[PDB]
């Protein structure tokens, strides 16, 4: 229905959330998604800048040592790039069916590691605070995700959280349960970086960080 | 006073778009030439407008609206529906410290803010639809009638209300919309849509889908709405 005659704008209207519920991206877009992601390193800039914010942010927190303090980080497109698998079916100008991507993932297919996002968890746990990892990936899929985060040079976290298997809850109620039931236990968020607003809902503490995503949206509250 | 380190000036204005980089105090040195280019020469201020307003725009036009309500549009002004490049032009755009009240005497000096011809379209595109905007305007009272020139200039004549200001309040520009809006709420409007290029402008604590418009400029201090 909308045409989008420059995709640089696109692509800032979905950074902000301005242009929200996208089934695939544009078709004339596909070039500049490619171009963004990999020959430009524009997508690697923004990436660092990102992190960079985050860490800077982390770095001047006073934390106290009676508290357990967190920072939560998403998985798909946040520690771990979907590039490989979207490359293939047209950087998200195609439709791809539901469960696709996770056959992919129990096919022995590796993710390459997002270098910003895994240089952030590092220095995370260098100033003592803990990541936890929340996933929409279903529980079925932990060893083949443990594996893959390995494979990265992730090994350490506080927890690492999936969905139920054939839960039948949205992403954003799902990770919403998930994070109110880490402040129920006690537990201090002073962050939150995913690659999508859903991840981010301000309902529970801590600075969120939107790292940039253009391959697809997850619907937000 | 702290530097931070920006070498990608495309990456230090999606960082403000998206407030992953907050509470600016001037735009990074290095990227004054970037801003210059984006706002003026590239025109990609331009096509990143149009296309914010168009969903605005297409979102609007989808609604189901209730003749026996009020249903209303929030409009921020300065960089809006009026446009401060002309002031911070003279100013390095954005990468000099400015006075504060500085931009209000030029204001009041009767200096021009052009349109901001994408914005005026949705504007004008809502009075078409029977949605009746409001601005509101941290431009203190006194300024009135220079605003209502600037904007009878451009071609915005009818609003329900034009909002600015009480003369010297000590009220942040977030909390001061927020009052706003939220007497709107109590005196019944129904709030559909709320646009301004700034996230202090967009609060989502009071009603409408929120539309962000570009400014690599300044940024205004802001605060998170929390959910439930
Ligand atoms: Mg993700
Ligand atoms: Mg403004």
């Amino acid at each position: 229905s909308i045409n989008y005659p420059n995709c640089r704008s696109w692509h800032l209207g979905v950074e902000t959330s301005n242009i929200i519920n996208f089934d695939t991206v544009p078709a004339n877009c596909k070039a500049y998604v490619e171009d963004y992601l990999i020959t430009s390193k524009q997508y690697q800039y923004d990436s660092k800048t990102v992190n960079k914010e985050a860490y800077f942010y982390a770095k001047g927190l006073a934390l106290k040592n009676d508290t357990v303090n967190v920072w939560i980080f998403d998985l798909d497109d946040t520690l771990l790039s979907s590039i490989p698998y979207y490359a293939k079916y047209g950087y998200g100008t195609e439709n791809t069916a539901p469960g696709a991507y996770w056959s992919w993932l129990e096919s022995g297919e590796s993710t390459p590691g997002l270098p910003e996002t895994l240089h952030l968890y590092e220095n995370l746990l260098e100033l003592g605070i803990e990541p936890i990892i929340i996933s929409d990936r279903w529980k079925k899929l932990s060893e083949v995700t443990v594996e893959n985060l390995k494979a990265v040079g992730v090994t350490k976290w506080k927890h690492l959280i999936l969905k139920p298997n054939g839960s039948k809850l949205t992403q954003v109620v799902y990770k919403s349960k998930v994070r109110n039931s880490l402040v129920k236990k006690g537990y201090n968020i002073v962050g939150n970086i995913g690659d999508q607003w859903a991840d981010l809902v301000e309902d529970t503490p801590g600075r969120v960080f939107k790292l940039p995503n253009p391959l697809y949206y997850v619907p937000s509250l």
